[PDB]
């Protein structure tokens, strides 16, 4: 019933939230939708496969926010396997691989590659990470595609495939779906292309030991009966001197502040007294989120590492169900399993098939990849499509179709009246991540703090301590990364030459 | 509590569909969310105005399901003002014309203009009412903004611009927000270009007398207790024998059969057990309503009509708050006042405003493209922004962003269990029209109606007999229209 903050929500974002004004001596309450904590993290548990993370799963170095809470928590990480070579499957064969990027050796296509990635992360600079709309061609961006971009930019069909499936795998949608002045400004926003695609050094470097959907159900069990589940909120009501926040389930909650911490969009889902101002209004029905299948194939053995493979497959191509691999492996060396996403347009109309018909088709392809009969004795397999969950709209995050960011970005995290505005789609600095979530609930709570007079305004966003445990080392470029030529360049200094 | 159907929303498609229930003799009940009826019809009545539409307004030819429902119920349409000349105003200054289409005269511009129009309707002609995505390009044209296509096909900065306008007016957002298939479709499932701009023998010909907000309110009277308003849906429970719906104000409503008549986005707005299909749960949420802010003007007279003018004005350019106008003077010349639209970015920048600064740079707006200090002497004003409205999500209706229409578009009006869907979004002709709302309305009645065994397959779709107040002339094209060359078409004949 009366509390000092009720939070909607309990992910990450929600449950840092919470405990952040739960440890400030404050009395909080969670309304949690679902019968579980976690939302868009969920770690399944059985005999078969131990743990695994069917939602939310990588950390790596620079997400210093939620290394620090998951360790405060009394959780480790390892690191996901990338020992031997990586894979590019390009037209229907496999080419072996180091480093981060997929290489190219045909001196055109490697200018073209090497103009993509660095323009990615030129146009990044001028977008401000708390204001992206504030970028100098914030509207010129905002108004096209990342299809369009890549049309304009990639002067080989191998550099705009590549694109298009980094687009893809980055934020589960068509580059014809979604502004290109928000894609570059999300990559921007994780630190940069080479940051984002990494394992080693990367986001993808590691996992939480048992799963990362401890992270909230720890903090649930720190907070005992303050989350309350199955209690999707309706209503909230903010016209009285308290705020009153009405559950499905015909419960009602009465606090002085309300943290939002759901996806955007889901935030249609609620009735409110007095009406939203118009820009949010119309903000929610523009937000969607991306489209993913996260399939995980378990094995008897890491039968790839034999053959000096890692696990990780980057899988061009319309035909392969699966753009994108990772070793899911246990730290151990047990439980062998590939994990593999099935992107945007992939997931909806793979959706259509059984469960046994997908780890067909996953197999069939990890066999064709690695050149290895034993992909096709699979001995287990896990599953989640985020398209079909009522209370997350979909996966990884939200994303913004052209013309959204511009007219619309600065409403997503301005406070309504006594509502404040958590979620990882709120972050500054790996928005879209577990890391995002954990900026977003803090920063949203100490907005709440400042607002009861407890903390100075200075203290509302508040910088993180580097990991000891996960430290970053530094992005670098070479001096012919830096300067050699685009294929327009190029051919602009034959013009002069030739003139 | 206990029905045979329960229609959520009281807008025309609602209505239309619980009147046609009630009428085969079902219990029937509508929920409605508002105060009000009507949805995104709204006629506001005072002294100063005597009504006037500040949503829906305009009907005309080919419309023939509104203008029957509106007659039973004893409604009259009259004529949008178009006697006199009409106005384009580019580049600040007005040139008068006549006939739908803005004239131009530069050759090459000409040409333009002429392939811009015609090129619509070609695409148009591949594009299924029915079924957008089996156009044979329909993953090309879906996967393309309004933008790129304009971009492409007006090799001027002319032809450019006046398709800039036709979009932003025609579906209340920007031509980078908007699917090319999607945009085509809808000119398309509305008759084409020539008859969706068209006041004369097309869609802006007649508004009803005493408003369009008459049909929700006079199909509410025929209902009576039937209607429950300020009963906004929040949950709807199929797990069991009948359907179970649930309102905001705590009431429970058991029925057979669902009507779902609400914008497809505001279904977001009710939890659903089980969980809605994958495709539904996420169409949901990808499909925006326009933003437009409707603004009336008053005054003392109808002082255009002295100076040959009849009201409407196309204004090109940024700087215009308002880029169309019409003559809202009612039929019998008095309440004299000039429409204006405030469109898409416009509607969002402009509403930060006071509603007398809009007042203020409407009519300086109107003195100069009318050419008349008259224009700055208004006597009433009249306004809506409906991108403020929880229960419509924003006007005219509902825009599908690049990628969704082929990926979701066939999902619209697939029933869900024994939940069907009505809503101007799910009609074939006319879809975000008055006109859509009852055809979409009337279908989904008639869906559930097969369901119930009471009528066959083919009688869920019904033809709709031409009124014979409002006629259609058909749309013709002159020889040169149709065979001009577009501009690359004559630099490969030179
Ligand atoms: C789903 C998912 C998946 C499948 C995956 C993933 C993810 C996801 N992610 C994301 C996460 O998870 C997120 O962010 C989080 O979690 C969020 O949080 P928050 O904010 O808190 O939210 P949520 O969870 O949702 O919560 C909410 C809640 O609430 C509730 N509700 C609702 N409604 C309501 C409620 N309540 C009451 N009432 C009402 N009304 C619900 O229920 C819930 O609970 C992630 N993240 C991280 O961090 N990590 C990871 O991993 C993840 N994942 C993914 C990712 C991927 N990635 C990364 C990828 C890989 C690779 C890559 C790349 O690379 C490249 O490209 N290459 C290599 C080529 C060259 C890049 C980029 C990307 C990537
Ligand atoms: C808003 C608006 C405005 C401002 C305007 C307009 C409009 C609107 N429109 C549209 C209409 O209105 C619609 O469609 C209808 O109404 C719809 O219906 P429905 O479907 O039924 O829906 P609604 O109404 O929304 O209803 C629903 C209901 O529900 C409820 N809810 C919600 N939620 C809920 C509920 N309940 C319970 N629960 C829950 N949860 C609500 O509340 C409601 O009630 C229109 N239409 C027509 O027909 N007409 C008109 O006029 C209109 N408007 C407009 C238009 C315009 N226009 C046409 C334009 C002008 C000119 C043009 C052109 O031309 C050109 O371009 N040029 C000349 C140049 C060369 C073209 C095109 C366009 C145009």
């Amino acid at each position: 019933n009366k509390c000092d903050v009720v939070v909607v929500g309990g992910g990450i974002s929600g449950m840092a939230a919470a405990k952040l004004l739960h440890d400030s001596g404050l009395n909080v309450v969670v309304l949690e939708a679902r019968d579980r904590v976690g939302g868009r993290t969920y770690t399944l548990r059985n005999q078969k496969v131990k743990y695994v993370d069917l939602g939310g799963s990588y950390v790596g170095p620079t997400q210093n926010r939620i290394l620090r809470l998951a360790k405060e928590l009394g959780l480790e990480t390892y690191k996901v396997n990338e020992v031997e070579r990586l894979i590019h499957h390009v037209k229907g064969k496999s080419y072996p691989f180091r480093g981060p990027f997929p290489p190219v050796w045909n001196p055109i296509t490697y200018l073209d590659h090497n103009n993509f990635w660095r323009t990615m992360d030129d146009m990044g600079r001028e977008i401000p990470s708390d204001a992206p709309w504030k970028a100098p061609l914030a509207e010129e961006w905002d108004n096209m595609t990342m299809k369009e971009l890549l049309d304009k930019l990639c002067w080989t069909e191998s550099a705009k495939q590549l694109a298009t499936l980094f687009v893809n795998l980055c934020v589960t949608a068509e580059t014809h779906e979604v502004s290109a002045l928000w894609f570059l400004w999300y990559v921007k926003q994780c630190g940069g292309t080479t940051r984002i695609i990494s394992t080693t050094n990367g986001g993808q470097e590691r996992k939480f030991v048992g799963g990362s959907g401890q992270v909230s159900e720890r903090i649930m069990d720190l907070l005992g009966d303050r989350v309350k589940l199955e209690r999707p909120v309706i209503y909230i009501d903010q016209t009285r001197e308290n705020v009153l926040v009405e559950t499905l389930n015909h419960e009602m909650y009465e606090a002085k502040y309300v943290i939002s911490a759901i996806p955007p969009t889901l935030g249609m889902k609620i009735h409110f007294n007095p009406p939203l101002p118009m820009m949010r209004n119309q903000m929610i029905t523009r937000v969607p989120l991306g489209s993913v299948i996260k399939c995980i194939v378990y094995y008897k053995e890491p039968f790839w590492r034999k053959k000096d493979y890692c696990g990780t497959m980057i899988i061009d191509g319309e035909e392969a169900p699966v753009a994108y691999t990772l070793d899911d492996t246990k730290p151990e060396g047990n439980y062998a399993a590939i994990m593999g996403f099935i992107l945007a347009h992939k997931a909806r109309k793979l959706a259509r098939l059984t469960k046994e018909e997908r780890l067909k088709k996953l197999c069939e392809l990890y066999a064709k990849v690695l050149g290895s009969l034993e992909a096709l004795e699979p001995v287990h397999y896990e599953e989640k499509n985020w398209c079909e969950e009522q209370y997350s709209g979909g996966c990884y995050t939200t994303y913004f179709p052209p013309g959204i960011l511009t007219q619309y970005g600065r409403v997503l995290r301005q406070p309504v009246d006594r509502i404040y505005f958590a979620g990882t789609e709120t972050a500054t600095h790996w928005s879209g991540y577990m890391e995002g979530a954990v900026e977003a609930g803090e920063r949203a709570a100490r907005e709440i703090l400042h607002a009861m007079g407890k903390i100075p305004e200075d203290e509302i966003w508040q910088s993180e301590p580097e990991s000891v445990d996960v430290p970053a080392q530094p992005i670098t470029t070479t001096f012919l990364e830096r300067h050699l030529p685009s294929v327009p360049g190029l051919l602009r200094l034959i013009g002069l030459t030739t003139i």
